[PDB]
């Protein structure tokens, strides 16, 4: 639903949202879900995932 | 903990993760939390958020 913001965020690539501390924000859904930070045991790169695309082992 | 990719996935950002189906991913702890595609009432911009940030209204 609604959230509001603790602190400033900067954005650091070009689909990241910049906001400052106190504003209103409502989450939008996709289809990818919620992103994790994630490593991979396969190939050793490590980057942000789009939940929806796996599954717990 | 550890995860199993269900599609390939080829990365859009400079910090994204590409992974092939069937590679298994683990997931990282990071200060920022997961990421939400969150649209601002205050602001108009729409992006992806780090949870962590933000606190229910």
């Amino acid at each position: 639903m609604t959230f509001v913001a603790l602190y400033d965020y900067e954005s650091r690539t070009e689909t990241d949202l910049s906001f400052k501390k106190g504003e209103r924000l409502q989450i939008v859904n996709s289809t990818e879900g919620d992103w994790w930070l994630a490593h991979s045991l396969t190939t050793g790169r490590t980057g942000y995932i789009p939940s929806n695309y796996v599954a717990p082992s």
